């Protein structure tokens, strides 16, 4: 449910501020103040994305008319939150992506500009998809296809294609690239584990719960299961 | 021409600002109330640089000087956003290059380092370069020398070393690297290099030429030809 | 010395102020107006992580109790300092390093979230952590371990984990990953542009790892490792 | 009628962004791109009420949630745009209240302060009231009762007490003290007070009642009656 | 000339920021990296009006352009930076009227408004009018006449009618209304000098060098070098 | 005692952030962040006078170079919190001249100034004098005597002149002016609101302004100076 995970975030919230004094203030701002998990993402994105030409206030209208659109958007938030929580050894805290992880801000942030791309909302979709890479250095085409439980752990340098699809449950270190050289991009399936360094070009398929060495090249589809590495990649 | 990308990015700013009302203001303070393309550019290069010792205020004086200047470095600009738009299906408008591209916006802010290492202020050449890296992620030293009709496509991780030239028509992607091992590269002009690639050492990289992504370009390569691996080889 | 690194970058700031009258007010808020480099790097870091749920005024006060908690931070900076300076042709002031580069301050904002981590601040070091990646597109684990004289050369995309030890004259270039399949990077050595080395594994003194190298065994002393894997060349 | 007001306001802020390119953003960012009265309104009122511990975007959660659940403030915002349009003839546009005078965003800070202290909330009652006082230096303590229709013309200096009450169409100029010598005031309709008045203690002054500038009302003034004067006397 | 005025004020900001290491910053930034008084001015006032909505650098584009357009704004500056030298005996720095006076920068302000006003660029000028009111607490109608050699000292509080005039060399306290009940609004000569609080109403004549008293409510035409004093004002 | 009143203000600030959801994390800003009184005082008057030229960053370290310089000031805080609280039944909470009143936020500031103004560090003094004016709308020569317990009440168009003398326990309403044709204020005296007081003359202790007054003459203790011109009334 949204309202569990929003139901973690807060307690765990509570505590936090009462052991730092110097954080109190952010954790009240973002997380204690807000009614709902929308209310809490919207307000930390709108701050994020935020610059002096379109001020947090002006970006947090948008965001929140996307939510009101289509409320799935923050469901898809609380699923991607759950994933890097226990796919990640370390990350035990449930507010710890919501807060933290600027590859999950940057993911929650392409969702918006997805849903925009598909009301033919377009240059706005665009402006936002650059200032995700700005803030983020997260550049994902909002045409892009992604799925939910995604992770971008450290996420810097990731580039996604606008004829990507990225399946559930899929990892993605930074550095890594789905593009190309119509249909020019990868078409990720679910669980897949993509190393650090990797650029995967052309409308290839990477198999199901497959894995991406760092730094491949990888030009050929990649089976099921398996693993490919170097470059160009080849099964190993 | 600048007046005519110019009249194009108006026309265009003014049915965006007409069919997306939420982005009105930002059309209208970015393009719509300026007279010239250097006017539209020096705002929104000192705004995306802007922080909270040196305000956008302050850093729009010196990008103007720079234009007064050096009214030809407009022109490059101009010539960019022509590149950008044609030399990629994608792009599809006249002011998507000026307005959202932080590549092309890293390199127009590179024009105005360039030209002020070459009036021997460095320090703030200096400056400038690096809350270029900060707003952009793009590292490139005052003193290289850069064409037009440059492409940096994405632009994250782009790393351009001091004595790096770049000639005409060249595209750039993401985590690329001209650097060393004169010690940079030579960067022919129609040359595409893949994301990824480290370019290094003083070795020229002739015309048309194609580096394959995550290459290590360590010998010259053909005019024409295309590198391809770690170290990079023809094939 | 943290007084004489400090003392050269007042001689420095004071003429680069000279010469440049669009940057006066810059120099003279980031150093002239300070009497000591911890000053001078707080202000700065704090300036640069700041944002709007988060002011520099705010952030300050963080960085300015852990200074006076451990003020072998800021000697810590001060031999990062020389590091980029002597190990760098490209770079010669001594003010360079404080003022523009990015992987210095993101080694100097590092070091603060290193010592609230083991300070049991964790949050506060998360936060900071994060607030760096954003900053400098750096992100190292609060964690790991740092000597110094060390140098971010460019430093983009860098991403240090959480049991990675590097220790002292180690330089690092962009693109840069140390972490699992973390990485033990020995004095003087290095990882080049784009390298990535995984796994609890040794790099030995003054090594060098090659650009785009994919490192997965351990690299022995004054040896280059290279290639995807890495082979000793 | 909020929906007439509203439309009128657009309508004008269309033709007005047309005529004024070096405004257009700012007429789109407060008006255009909203679509009641109650967004244009929260979104001034918090960007002139932010400040850097508490930034507009923190404001105007406060200030929804109020609007969400006393619409009617709303309205009363509607009423007093109304009155100052037409109370002055100077004011010859709908949308000039809105978004120019400090008086009447003082007047509105005021009645969101005024529900926040009614439903117990007086810590953040008390830091707009202040705030208001910073930002448009007004003073209305947030117990004090006023009506609709209410012009606080200039408005500079005003301050009126915890006991105050103001009914509706009342007009109160610069420098003007509803306070103490129940401790204050009690204006009924159609008063007007003139420029640095200070009117002292629980006293009534009387409907349609002119106070003259600079004036000390220490006694109840008579309906329709003009008092003048340090004290001041009927004349 | 706009020139000597602006070389006292360049010499001695170099001197102060010499002196006053932690204001440095600041002298530099108003000043010394300006090459004129309009580019200083103009700097000046921007920043001071900005706000959210409407930033520093859109504002200096308004002010800038007005400059552009009638260069003579700026040399009224000059004159009033040298009136309230001498006008006021502890004021003996030429910068600061121009660096501190709230009064100042509300009339140089004003001046800015009533360029526009007459190009009849009326929701420019009513936009500026009360940004001045709200960051100077001065209330200028765009449409008021005013010459050159004004002070405003302390200021708060000062209002002036749509239809005021205002000669050269006149000065005003802080809590001055010049206002009405057509013209409907004071005709201040030259030199007067207006005491705190006074209230001038109607379409009345100040005449010149006349003193008026604190607190007076002025309704009758007061003579040239005489004193009104008291609520209402009688000669005195 | 500073500690006394510090300690009202923490348990005050932590019931107030309880209580008001929205306003909890400004009250963890200002006030339980903090340690001290000198820390909440510094970084409140830092963020209302900060302007884009001069960032709350830079008037914090301003602020504390002289409370450090000078800690008294900060006493006189305490001091004038108290007299805003007894003397006026419509403020109750210790921390609401703190946090809210730009008349007690004008007189601290002032302080400031008056300390600078001594070291001869007068453009410093007139620099903040004039934010003052800015942010509060008051208006008070550094160079002014101000003693403590005082109170500005609403303060909007205050101004006092460069030779003024206020003693102890003063009261001063909103359109006051202390100036020439500047007073000497006695303690426990007041002026009402709209008041003139002019001239090298003296306010007597206990004394009473009216409302819109215009004193010339002296005026005697406890004596009730009222009308334009002021008679004793
Ligand atoms: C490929 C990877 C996913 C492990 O998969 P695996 O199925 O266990 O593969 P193995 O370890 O069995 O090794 C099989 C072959 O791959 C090679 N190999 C492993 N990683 C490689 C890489 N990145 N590039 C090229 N070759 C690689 C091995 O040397 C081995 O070769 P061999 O058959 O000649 O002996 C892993 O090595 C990797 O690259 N992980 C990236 C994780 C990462 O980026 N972490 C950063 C954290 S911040
Ligand atoms: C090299 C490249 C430019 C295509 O060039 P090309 O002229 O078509 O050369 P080819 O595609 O015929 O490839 C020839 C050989 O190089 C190999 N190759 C292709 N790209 C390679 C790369 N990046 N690294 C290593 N080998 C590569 C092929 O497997 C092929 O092998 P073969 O010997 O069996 O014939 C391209 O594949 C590439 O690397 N593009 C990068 C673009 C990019 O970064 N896009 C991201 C967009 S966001
Ligand atoms: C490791 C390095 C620092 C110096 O290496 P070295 O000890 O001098 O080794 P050499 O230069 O003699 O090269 C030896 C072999 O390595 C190969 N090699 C070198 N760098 C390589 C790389 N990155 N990937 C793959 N092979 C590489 C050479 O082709 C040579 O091949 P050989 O066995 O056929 O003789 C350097 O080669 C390198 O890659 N530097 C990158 C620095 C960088 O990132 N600069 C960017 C500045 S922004
Ligand atoms: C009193 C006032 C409202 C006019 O009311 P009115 O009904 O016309 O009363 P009158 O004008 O006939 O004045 C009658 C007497 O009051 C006196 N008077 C008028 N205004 C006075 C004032 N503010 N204080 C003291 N006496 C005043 C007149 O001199 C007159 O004297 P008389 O006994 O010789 O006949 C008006 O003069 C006034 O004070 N207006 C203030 C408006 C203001 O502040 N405007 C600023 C706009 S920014
Ligand atoms: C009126 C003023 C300008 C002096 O002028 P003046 O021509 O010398 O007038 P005089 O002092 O000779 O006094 C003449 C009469 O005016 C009266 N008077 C003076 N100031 C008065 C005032 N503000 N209100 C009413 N009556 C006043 C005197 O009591 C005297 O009356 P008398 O004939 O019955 O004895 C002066 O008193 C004043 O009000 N100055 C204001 C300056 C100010 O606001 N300073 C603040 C600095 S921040
Ligand atoms: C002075 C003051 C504090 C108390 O005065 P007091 O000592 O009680 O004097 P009194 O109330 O007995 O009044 C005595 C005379 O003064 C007159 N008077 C009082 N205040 C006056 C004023 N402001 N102007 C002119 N005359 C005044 C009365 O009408 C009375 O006249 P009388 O001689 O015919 O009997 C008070 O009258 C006053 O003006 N307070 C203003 C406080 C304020 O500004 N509050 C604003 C809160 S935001």
């Amino acid at each position: 449910m949204t309202l569990d995970v929003w139901q973690h975030i807060r307690q765990e919230a509570k505590e936090l501020a009462e052991n730092e004094p110097m954080l109190a203030s952010f954790f009240h701002s973002t997380i204690l103040k807000h009614q709902n998990l929308g209310g809490a993402l919207s307000y930390l994105l709108a701050n994020k994305l935020a610059n002096p030409i379109m001020p947090a206030i002006s970006l947090r209208e948008i965001i929140e008319e996307a939510y009101q659109s289509n409320p799935s958007i923050i469901d898809c938030a609380a699923c991607d939150i759950q994933a890097v929580r226990h796919r990640d050894p370390a990350v035990e805290l449930w507010s710890t992506p919501l807060l933290y992880l600027k590859g999950f801000h940057a993911i929650q942030s392409y969702r918006i500009t997805h849903y925009l791309w598909n009301q033919n909302r377009k240059s706005l979709a665009l402006y936002l998809q650059n200032q995700i890479s700005v803030a983020f250095d997260v550049d994902i085409h909002p045409a892009a296809k992604i799925g939910h439980g995604i992770m971008f752990d450290h996420a810097t340098g990731i580039v996604v294609g606008e004829t990507s699809v990225i399946e559930n449950d899929v990892s993605i270190l930074q550095g890594v690239t789905l593009g190309g050289t119509g249909d020019r991009h990868p078409k990720v399936r679910e669980g897949v584990m993509i190393g650090a360094g990797a650029k995967i070009l052309g409308n290839i398929e990477v198999g199901k719960y497959a894995k991406i060495g760092a730094n491949s090249v990888v030009l050929n589809p990649v089976p099921e299961y398996a693993t490919a590495a170097g470059v160009p990649a080849r099964i190993v």
